[PDB]
C-alpha cells in the first residue's frame, strides 16, 4: 500500500473528490526549511510510493535533504509528464518501435511499449531561413521544410497514432519552450482525484526554461525520456542547492538579456556543475515570468541541473495573462499555498536553508553581448568597438582571431542587387532574432519593436545585403507585433517573419547571398552574426561567420543598422536624420516604461486563446499526411530516414556478466570540452565524408543530403557522422580534422573508417579527453554513435550531466581520472593498448585499475552514479533493461 494515503485530504470542501497529498500535514519541521526544488522532488516521491520502485526510505532522504546532500544517496523521481522536439523525437520513436519489435520476438506483449504519462511533441528543428526579409518568406520558408522532411513527418504523426499519451504540435506553430511556457505547462496536474506539481524532463537541453514558471524540469537524453515515459522513475544523486540571491533594480535600459549574460559568467566563475539552482531575493519579485524563463533557459550554459524560480504571485498573473482557463486558476494557486509550494520573494522568512549561497546585485548589470565565441564571454556595449579589435591582433583561441595588425582594415567591395557595398572586418552579415529564450518575452519583442519604429522615424535603415530575420517561438509574437502596428516597421528594416522554429538559434541559418560570401573568403574577413540565442560556438551560427555575439532584439536591429560591430554608440551617430541631424542610439532607444506600457495594453488573455485554439489542426499539409494503421513499424528498405536500429538485434532474456575490456586501442584523444556537437554533428554533411558516400551510393546529390539532425532515425548515416565534425581537434593529429590515425597502419582515415578497420579485426576502443566532456546539446547519438564504432568506456577527467546519462544507458563505462591525475600528469601518449579491469561485484563511483601494454597501470573513478546505473550497464543499457522488464 501508500504509507502516506492519512495524507490525501479534499483542498475544497465543496468540491470533495479531488484530493492532494498535504505535505504540511507531515508534521515535519523540516519540510519548511526545504528548497522549494526539493519539496517537488519530495511531493513525487509521496504519491508515487509502493515500496518496490519508490520506497519509504527513500521519502525519509528526501526530508532529511539538508544531512544527506553530503551523504551521497541516490533518491527515486517520476517527473508528472516529458516533452520532445523532433530532432530527438524520431530516434525516440524509432527505438520505442524497435523496442516493440524486441518485445515481440521474446514472446511478450508489443502494447506494453507505451507511454504512461503525457508526451507532448513539438515540430520545431526542421525549418531553415531560406528566404528572408519578404512578406512570403514565411510560406516559401514552410514549404521548402514539408517538401525536405515529408517522410520524418510521416513517421512522427505515425508515431503519435501508435503510442498512447503522444500529442504532436505540428510544423509552423513555434518552439517547444514557449509552446511550453504558453500553452502546455500546467503547473499544477489535476489527474485522477488528485492534484500535485507539474515537473518534467525533456529531450533538450534548455527544458530547463520550464524552471521560470516554478515548474521543476530539465534535459536528458531520449533514451532515458523513453525509461520515463514507460514507468521508470529517474535515479539521481540527491543534489546540492545553490541559493541564488538577487537584490536591488535593474538599471531602467537593461534588458533581460543582459541579466542572463552576467549570471551565466558569474555561475560559471562559481562552478555549479552537478547542483540545482534555486533563485530568491527581493530582486526575483520584480522579474517578470518572460525575465526569469530566460535565465532559467541559459542553465546548460552555465553547468546547473534546473535553474528554479518558485511558484509566486507574478506566476499566477503570467496564467491569467496567457489565457488559462479560470477553474484551473483557482486550483492552481489554492493548492500551492495549501502544500506549502507558493512563494514570496518579499519575505525573508519563508526562504530555505541553502547548501549556500551566491549573490548578485541587479544595478551592476550593464547592457552587455556575448562573444565572439562562447556564451559566457560577456562584453559590455560601450566596450565592443575595443574588445573586438584587441580580439583581431590576439593569440587565435576565444578571445583572438590572429590577423596580422596590417590587415586590419582589410575589406573588400561587392556587387549584390545591383549596388556597390563595402564589407570589413567587423561588419554584420547576419542579424536574427531567434530564439525561445528571447521571443518569449514580449519585453524585448516589442522593445525591438520599438526600437524599429523610432528608427524608421528618424531615418535609419538596415542594408539590403544583411540576413535580417525574425524567427519567433509562437504566433502570439507576430499578433501583438501587428497589433501595436510595430509590424510594417519591422519589415522595413528587413525583420519580417521568416518562420516561427529555432531556425538561426541552432544553427538552421540558412545561406547567404553569394557575392557577400565571395567577398568573406576572398578578403578573409572576420564577419559578424549577431542573434539573440544562447549559442555562439564557433561552428554553430553559420559557417562563414567567425564571431558571433549573443545580444538582445533591440541590439541585433541597432547593430543590423550600424552596419558593424566597430561603433562606439555614445560617441559616433547611427546616421543623420535630415533636419534635426545626428541621430544615436540614445535617441531610439525606449526604457523599460514605453515598453511596459506597450506591453500591458498588447498582450491579452484573448491573444493567446484565438492563436492555441487551433494549433494542433490548423496544419493542412500536416493533416493530409498518409499515415498506416500499424502498430508495429513497416521497415521500407529502401528509406535512408527511416531504419530499424541494430541495439536489440540479438538480445536475450538472460543477463551476461560484464567482461573486462581487454587491450584496446585510443580511437580518439581529445582536449577540454569537446561539445556533443563535435561528438555528433547536428548540421551540414561534408561532400568528403562517410556519410555523403553511404548517400550518394543510395543516388542523393548534396542538395537532397539534408542535416544530420534530420537522419537520426538511420543508424548507418549517424555512424558515420560521429566524431565527423570539421573543427574536431585530435590530439593524434593536432590539426582541425574530423580524423585520427589506425594505430597498426599508421594510416590517417576519417573517423567512422578507422572505427571499421579496428572493429574488422575484434579489437575493442577507448577515447581519451580533458574536462568538461560531452557539453552542450542533449542529443543521445553523442553516445550512441561511439557505441556503434565499438567504444567501450571513455577516460575523461570530468563529464556533463546529459552526456555521462546517455553514456551508461548504451553500456559505455565513463571513466573519470583521480583527482589531480590526468593524461598528460600520468604520462599517457595514446599510443599504448589499455585493459580495463571490471571486477565481479560493482559499486556506484568505485575505484578500477587500468593496466597498459607498457607495464603501466592507474586508477579510473567508474562514473555509474547510483545502483540504477550499474543495473543498467549490467543489462547492456537503459532500454535493454527496460525491454526484459516489460517481456517478462
Ligand atoms: S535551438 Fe534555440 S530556439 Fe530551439 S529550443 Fe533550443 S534554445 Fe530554443
Ligand atoms: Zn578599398
Amino acid at each position: 500500500s501508500n504509507p502516506f494515503a492519512h495524507l490525501a485530504e479534499p483542498l475544497d470542501p465543496v468540491q470533495p473528490g479531488k484530493k492532494f497529498f498535504n505535505l504540511n500535514k507531515l508534521e515535519d519541521s523540516r519540510y519548511g526549511r526545504l528548497p522549494f526544488s526539493i519539496r517537488v522532488l519530495l511531493e513525487a516521491a509521496i504519491r508515487n510510493c509502493d515500496e518496490f520502485l519508490v520506497k519509504k526510505q527513500d521519502i525519509e532522504n528526501i526530508l532529511h535533504w539538508n544531512v544527506t546532500q553530503h551523504k551521497n544517496i541516490e533518491v527515486p523521481f517520476k517527473p508528472a509528464r516529458v516533452i520532445l522536439q523532433d530532432f530527438t523525437g524520431v530516434p525516440a520513436v524509432v527505438d520505442f518501435a524497435a523496442m516493440r519489435d524486441a518485445v515481440k520476438k521474446l514472446g511478450g506483449d508489443p502494447e506494453k511499449i507505451n507511454p504512461v504519462c503525457p508526451a507532448d511533441l513539438v515540430i520545431d528543428h526542421s525549418i531553415q531561413v531560406d528566404f528572408n526579409r519578404r512578406a512570403d518568406s514565411l510560406q516559401k520558408n514552410q514549404d521548402l521544410e514539408f517538401e525536405r522532411n515529408r517522410e520524418r513527418f510521416e513517421f512522427l504523426k505515425w508515431g503519435s497514432q501508435a503510442f498512447h499519451n503522444m500529442r504532436i504540435i505540428p510544423p509552423g506553430s513555434g518552439i517547444i519552450h514557449q509552446v511550453n511556457l504558453e500553452y502546455l505547462a500546467r503547473v499544477v496536474f489535476d489527474q485522477d482525484g488528485y492534484y500535485y506539481p507539474d515537473s518534467l524532463v525533456g529531450t533538450d537541453s534548455h527544458t530547463t526554461m520550464i524552471d521560470g514558471l516554478g515548474i521543476l524540469g530539465w534535459g536528458v537524453g531520449g533514451i532515458e525520456a523513453e525509461a520515463v515515459m514507460l514507468g521508470q522513475p529517474i535515479s539521481m544523486v540527491l543534489p546540492q542547492v545553490i541559493g541564488y540571491r538577487l537584490m536591488g533594480k535593474p538599471h531602467p535600459l537593461v534588458t533581460s538579456t543582459d541579466i542572463v549574460l552576467t549570471i551565466t559568467k558569474h555561475l560559471r566563475q562559481v562552478g555549479v556543475v552537478g547542483k540545482f539552482v534555486e533563485f530568491f531575493g527581493p530582486g526575483v519579485a520584480q522579474l517578470s515570468i518572460a525575465d526569469r524563463a530566460t535565465i532559467a533557459n541559459m542553465c546548460p550554459e552555465y553547468g546547473a541541473t534546473a535553474a528554479f524560480f518558485p511558484v509566486d504571485e507574478v506566476s499566477i498573473t503570467y496564467l491569467v495573462q496567457t489565457g488559462r482557463d479560470e477553474e484551473k486558476l483557482k486550483y492552481i494557486k489554492k493548492y500551492l499555498q495549501a502544500v506549502g509550494m507558493f512563494r514570496d520573494f518579499n519575505d525573508p522568512s519563508q526562504d530555505p536553508d541553502f547548501t549556500q549561497v551566491v549573490e548578485l546585485d541587479l544595478k551592476t548589470v550593464v547592457p552587455c553581448c556575448s562573444g565572439p565565441k562562447r556564451p559566457q564571454d560577456k562584453v559590455a556595449v560601450s566596450d565592443m568597438k575595443k574588445d573586438f579589435e584587441s580580439c583581431l591582433g590576439a593569440k587565435q583561441g576565444f578571445k583572438g582571431f590572429q590577423v596580422a595588425p596590417e590587415h586590419h582594415n582589410d575589406h573588400k567591395t561587392f556587387i549584390y542587387d545591383n549596388t556597390e557595398f563595402t564589407l570589413a572586418h567587423g561588419s554584420v552579415v547576419i542579424a536574427a532574432i531567434t530564439s525561445c529564450t528571447n521571443t518569449s518575452n514580449p519585453s524585448v519583442m516589442l522593445g525591438a519593436g520599438l526600437l524599429a519604429k523610432k528608427a524608421v522615424d528618424a531615418g535609419l535603415n538596415v542594408m539590403p545585403y544583411i540576413k535580417t530575420s525574425l524567427s519567433p517561438g509562437s504566433g502570439v509574437v507576430t499578433y501583438y507585433l501587428q497589433e501595436s502596428g510595430v509590424m510594417p516597421y519591422l519589415s522595413q528594416l528587413g525583420f519580417d517573419v521568416v518562420g516561427y522554429g529555432c531556425m538561426t538559434c541552432i544553427g538552421n541559418s540558412g545561406p547567404l547571398p553569394e557575392p557577400v560570401v565571395e567577398a568573406i573568403t576572398q578578403g578573409d574577413l572576420v564577419a559578424v552574426g549577431v542573434l539573440s540565442g544562447n549559442r555562439n560556438f564557433e561552428g554553430r551560427v553559420h559557417p562563414n561567420t567567425r564571431a558571433n555575439y549573443l545580444a538582445s532584439p533591440p541590439l541585433v536591429i541597432a547593430y543590423a543598422i550600424a552596419g558593424t560591430i566597430r561603433i562606439d554608440f555614445e560617441k559616433e551617430p547611427l546616421g543623420v536624420n535630415a533636419k534635426g541631424q545626428q541621430v544615436f542610439l540614445k535617441d531610439i532607444w525606449p526604457t523599460r516604461d514605453e515598453i511596459q506600457a506597450v506591453e500591458r495594453q498588447y498582450v491579452i488573455p484573448g491573444m493567446f486563446k484565438e492563436v492555441y485554439q487551433k494549433i494542433e489542426t490548423v496544419n493542412e499539409s500536416w493533416n493530409a499526411l498518409a499515415t498506416p494503421s500499424d502498430k508495429l513499424f513497416f521497415w521500407n528498405s529502401k528509406s535512408t530516414y527511416i531504419k530499424s536500429p541494430p541495439f536489440f538485434e540479438n538480445l536475450t532474456l538472460d543477463l551476461q556478466p560484464p567482461k573486462s575490456i581487454v587491450d584496446a586501442y585510443v580511437l580518439l584523444n581529445l582536449g577540454d570540452s569537446v561539445t556533443t556537437d563535435h561528438i555528433s554533428p547536428a548540421g551540414n554533411i561534408a561532400r568528403n565524408s562517410p556519410a555523403a558516400r553511404y548517400l550518394t551510393n543510395r543516388g542523393l546529390t548534396p542538395r537532397e543530403f539534408n542535416s544530420y539532425g534530420s537522419r537520426r532515425g538511420n543508424d548507418a548515416v549517424m555512424a558515420r557522422g560521429t566524431f565527423a565534425n570539421i573543427r574536431l581537434l585530435n590530439r593524434f593529429l593536432n590539426k582541425q580534422a574530423p580524423q585520427t590515425i589506425h594505430l597498426p597502419s599508421g594510416e590517417i582515415l576519417d573517423v567512422f573508417d578507422a572505427a571499421e578497420r579496428y572493429q574488422q579485426a575484434g579489437l575493442p576502443l577507448i577515447v581519451l579527453a580533458g574536462k568538461e566532456y560531452g557539453a552542450g546539446s542533449s542529443r543521445d547519438w553523442a553516445a550512441k554513435g561511439p557505441f556503434l564504432l565499438g567504444i567501450k568506456a571513455v577516460l575523461a577527467e570530468s563529464y556533463e550531466r546529459i552526456h555521462r546519462s546517455n553514456l551508461v544507458g548504451m553500456g559505455v563505462i565513463p571513466l573519470e581520472y583521480l583527482p589531480g591525475e590526468n593524461a598528460d600528469a600520468l604520462g599517457l601518449t595514446g599510443q599504448e593498448r589499455y585493459t580495463i579491469i571490471i571486477p565481479e561485484n560493482l559499486k556506484p563511483q568505485m575505484k578500477v585499475q587500468v593496466k597498459l601494454d607498457t607495464g603501466k597501470t592507474f586508477q579510473a573513478v567508474m562514473r555509474f552514479d547510483t545502483d540504477v546505473e550499474l543495473t543498467y550497464f549490467l543489462n547492456g543499457g537503459i532500454l535493454n533493461y527496460m525491454i526484459r522488464k516489460m517481456a517478462k
